[PDB]
């Protein structure tokens, strides 16, 4: 079957068997083994044994450190050049640019980054040949979604990073059972290299292999391929998360009639035992993880977490919008995480957790800005840069984007349906972001079409547009994504969720937050809940429905300045509509659906009557 030894890499397999793999998977592995030239091939089985040995191996090499204070928890410190998902190096390849991003009138799209097939081929050839020399290629069979669920999708990731292997074991369902469920089915092809073949051409920093100059995270949806080079971090390297479950998946979703979104999913139960599920899209750094795992301050209310970051949603036969969490764990921002802001996260992460770029205490615990836990006198701190640190220093002890990576099943409020194969029925969708001025705590959209316009108008900070929290994550043209959302209104018998917009971040004139937030947000969720039940608790305004006077439970919060928090200004909202106008005109133009344009004019009109 070959004249020499062919593309047959059996001799280099140190775990599992190429014979055992489905034909197409074997082909994927062996093709990239020939290209990348790894010294060893490790087919992951997902076992506890494989995992313990992987960690020991990394520990042995100084790639990770054990955090002796906790049960099976580990710390990685990275090269300071590789500390986040990196948008500027993130691209989607399609035949025509306009299928990927709308053509901006001012020459630069904030809605994606296209690369031609030709330019990518050249970039690929400049990077991958021999890139794994001297390393192990790990083969990670993973399912996004509960194994065997009709909403689940399988990928194979090849990586030269054991850190990616460990993190993927947490954040996806990984191992032999996935290969068995796969059979001879289709899978997303995920290729990753840290881009540092041996012998090293450049010095290794903090035992963290990366290639910042050649970093390139590419998606080729027409080939069902994700190809990522040069970063070992987060969304650049854990390919199932953003690359697959948002970018690749949002385009599949458009073609197939479902949705793949940057949304938490939570189940909330009232004092009468009535439960509803909600989904919420907030941009990175705007508090999805706090809400998803909320400990409600209101007596007799309960919040349970389905997922904190990504939602796959599809209408069922009865018109219910069903959502699954395609993730298996939580990859949450560590700083700011405290008993006060996220007690349930505090409990989840003290075992079987990997931390990246946090500080370490001298008794082997973790530390970060906003942890709000004083240390005993004499306990000292090693920063994420691996030097002694004191609370007086200029720099933070933890990187602002440092993360924990923790099993979802350990969360004390994990939803009983968090793995149900049919998904949970969504009754409300919440949008929101950071709006220091002008936008009140909570409003309700007037219609599905107004709701989609409200998603389109979202912000990650007072000055930055992040429609639907998907700005860095659209798998195709944003204009067509709006058309896809609007199309859900025409699905016969669809039970369309109520759409709300929240704002935790309104400030008074001295910069102080007007709303205490966190667990207190339960008071906003109570209102949404009654609204879905059709309670007469809403007052119409030009921006949507707001809570009536007295509608919100504010007991315990008498110091809240209700007039400023809930206030609507004609002058603010005139500015807002003009801003939205310019933005949509510049960024979306020819691709903007009629309905979005009509909502813009309708809001303008309502404001004009103030
Ligand atoms: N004022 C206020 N801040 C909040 C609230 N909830 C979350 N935050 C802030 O939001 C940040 C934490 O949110 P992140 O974990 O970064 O957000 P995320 O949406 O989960 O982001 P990704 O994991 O990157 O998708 C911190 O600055 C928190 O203080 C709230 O109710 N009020
Ligand atoms: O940036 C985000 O929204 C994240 O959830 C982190 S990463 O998975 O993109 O690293
Ligand atoms: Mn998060
Ligand atoms: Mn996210
Ligand atoms: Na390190």
């Amino acid at each position: 079957p070959q004249l020499h030894n062919g593309l047959d890499f059996s001799a280099k397999v140190i775990q599992g068997s190429l014979d055992s793999l489905p034909q197409e998977v074997r082909k994927f592995v062996e093709g990239n083994a020939q290209l990348c030239q790894p010294e060893y091939i490790h087919i992951c089985d997902g076992s506890e044994e494989e995992y313990g040995r992987l960690l020991a191996h990394m520990q042995e090499e100084g790639v990770i450190r054990k955090l002796k204070k906790y049960d099976n928890c580990w710390l990685a410190l990275t090269d300071p050049r590789d500390v986040a998902r990196i948008e500027s190096k993130t691209v989607i390849i399609t035949q025509e640019q306009r299928d990927t991003v709308p053509i901006p009138k001012s020459g630069q799209s904030q809605l994606g980054r296209w690369m031609s097939e030709e330019d990518f081929e050249k970039a690929f050839n400049a990077r991958f040949p021999g890139c794994m020399k001297g390393r192990t290629m790990y083969v990670i069979p993973f399912s996004m979604g509960p194994l065997g669920s009709p909403l689940a999708k399988i990928g194979i990731e090849l990586t030269d990073s054991p850190y990616v292997v460990a993190s993927m074991r947490i954040m996806t369902r990984m191992g032999t059972s996935v290969l068995e469920a796969l059979g001879d089915g289709e899978f997303i092809k995920c290729l990753h290299s840290v881009g540092c073949p041996l012998p090293l051409k450049k010095p290794l920093v903090n035992n963290w292999a990366c290639n910042p100059e050649l970093t390139l995270i590419a998606h080729l949806p027409d080939r069902r391929e994700i190809i990522s080079f040069g970063s070992g971090y987060g969304g650049n390297s854990l390919l199932g998360k953003k690359c697959f479950a948002l970018r690749i998946a949002s385009r599949l979703a458009k073609e197939e009639g479902w949705l793949a979104e940057h949304m938490l999913i939570l189940g909330i139960t009232n004092p009468e035992g009535k439960k509803k599920y909600l989904a919420a899209a907030f941009p990175s750094a705007c508090g999805k993880t706090n809400l998803a795992m909320m400990n409600p301050t209101l007596p007799g209310w309960k919040v349970e977490c389905v997922g904190d970051d990504i939602a796959w949603m599809k209408f069922d036969a009865q018109g219910n919008l069903r959502a699954i969490n395609p993730e298996n764990g939580f990859f949450g921002v560590a700083p700011g995480t405290s008993v006060k802001t996220n007690p349930n996260a505090i409990k989840t992460i003290q075992k079987n957790t990997i931390f990246t770029n946090v500080a370490e205490t001298s008794d082997g615990g973790v530390y970060w800005e906003g942890i709000d836990e004083p240390l005993a006198p004499g306990v000292t701190i090693t920063s994420w840069k691996n030097k002694e640190w004191r609370p007086q220093d200029e720099e933070p002890c933890a990187h602002p984007n440092s993360r924990f990576c923790t099993p979802a099943s350990q969360c004390p409020i994990i939803d009983p349906a968090w793995e149900s194969p049919e998904g949970v029925p969504i009754e409300g969708i919440i949008f929101g972001g950071r709006r220091p001025a002008g936008v009140p705590l909570v409003y309700e959209a007037l219609s599905w079409q107004h709701g989609v316009f409200v998603g389109a108008a979202m912000r990650s900070e007072g000055i930055m547009h992040d429609p639907f929290a998907m700005r860095p994550f659209f798998g195709y043209n944003f204009g067509k994504y709006l058309a896809h959302w609007l199309s859900m209104a025409h699905r016969p018998a669809a039970k369309l969720p109520k759409i709300f917009h929240v704002n935790w971040f309104r400030k008074d004139k001295n910069g102080k937050f007007l709303w205490p937030g966190f667990g207190e947000n339960s008071r906003v969720l109570e209102w949404m809940f009654g609204r879905i039940e059709g309670e007469d608790s809403a007052k119409l305004t030009p921006i949507g429905y707001v809570p009536k006077e007295d509608a919100l439970n504010l007991k315990g919060l008498g110091d809240v300045n209700v007039e400023e928090l809930f206030g609507i200004s004609k002058e603010f909202w005139e500015k807002e509509v003009e801003e939205i106008d310019k933005y949509l005109e510049d960024q979306v133009n020819a691709d903007l659906p009629y309905e979005i344009e009509r909502e813009l004019r309708a809001l303008k009109q309502r404001i004009s009557q103030m």
